[PDB]
């Protein structure tokens, strides 16, 4: 134990995370002198906690999850592509000699899932609900994978814009869209807002969109609790496939621990 190697997870609160025990559980199955321990790192410490990775020399990586995908994007060495563009990450490899490289793999985890239900980005139409880092990343995700569609939605004008413009001058063929009125032809609508979470669920869309939900499209969800929101009820009483928060989340573990270089990509 004295000699067993590192990953971690910074954000605040920590407690609620899955990582550490998905991580652990793995790295005992394969008998890897491996571990991941869960940092609830005070704002304040931000610089000093970035800092205190460089020097940490026995640690390979840090995955990075709320409120520091930000904070910790500007403040690491190098920038893969789409972290670059999405100004935020949610892993970190540590190099041997100290240098901090992050990435943002929720897309990543996102398509990953996808895949599983059968769902292949290419010349599709997707619509995505929610234009904030995760739904960002969701989008750009689905815009590399050559979908030929996206349209957006989100109460924030200027987030909503922002997207576009990420969307709209990273992808010259793909049409970006606010302004639908039904589902009809969306072969997959994925929800990346808080909406839909917790003991008092809500539903991110008005009953009548609701109701020109077809059966043939993918229904996806982000968030975690309940695994099963109203939207995806709805979704699934209509036949659809769905796909869920703790499915996407999963799909990711995969590509943290590649990132980090503990994992195989899986
Ligand atoms: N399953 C996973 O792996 C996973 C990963 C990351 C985040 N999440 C969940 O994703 C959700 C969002 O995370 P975030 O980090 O992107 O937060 P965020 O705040 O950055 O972004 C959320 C966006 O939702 C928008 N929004 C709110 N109400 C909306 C509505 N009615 N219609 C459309 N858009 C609306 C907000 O304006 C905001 O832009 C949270 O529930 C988070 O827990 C799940
Ligand atoms: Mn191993
Ligand atoms: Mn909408
Ligand atoms: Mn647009």
């Amino acid at each position: 134990r004295g000699s067993t190697e590192l990953v971690a997870i910074v954000g605040s609160p920590i407690a609620q995370v899955k990582s550490p025990q998905n991580f652990n559980t793995w790295f005992n199955h394969n008998n890897c002198n491996l571990a991941m321990l869960p940092i609830d790192l005070h704002e304040a410490a931000l610089d000093s906690f970035a800092d205190t990775l460089r020097g940490w020399q026995n640690l390979r990586g840090c995955v990075v999850t709320v409120p520091y995908k930000q904070a910790l994007a500007n403040r690491v060495d190098g920038l893969s592509e789409r972290a670059a563009a999405l100004g935020s990450i949610n892993v970190i490899r540590r190099e041997r000699d100290g240098r901090l490289l992050g990435d943002n793999v929720d897309g990543a985890g996102f398509l990953g899932a996808a895949h599983k239900h059968g769902f292949e980005p290419a010349g599709k139409r997707a619509l995505v609900i929610g234009c904030g880092g995760v739904g960002s990343a969701i989008a750009y995700a689905l815009a590399e994978a050559g979908i030929a569609s996206i349209t957006l939605c989100d109460p924030s004008t200027a987030r909503m814009g922002a997207v576009c413009e990420l969307l709209g001058n990273g992808f010259p063929g793909l049409t970006v869209s606010t302004q639908f009125s039904g589902l009809e032809d969306f072969d997959l609508v994925a929800n990346a807002s808080p909406v839909g979470m917790g003991t008092r669920a809500e539903l991110p869309l008005s009953a009548a969109l609701l109701a020109t939900l077809q059966p043939d499209t993918l229904v996806a969800d982000v968030v975690t609790s309940p695994e099963i929101t109203p939207l995806l009820n709805r979704a699934r009483q209509v036949g659809c496939r769905i796909q869920t928060g703790p499915e996407m989340a999963f799909a990711q573990l995969g590509h943290l621990g590649a990132f980090m270089g503990v994992t195989p990509l899986e």
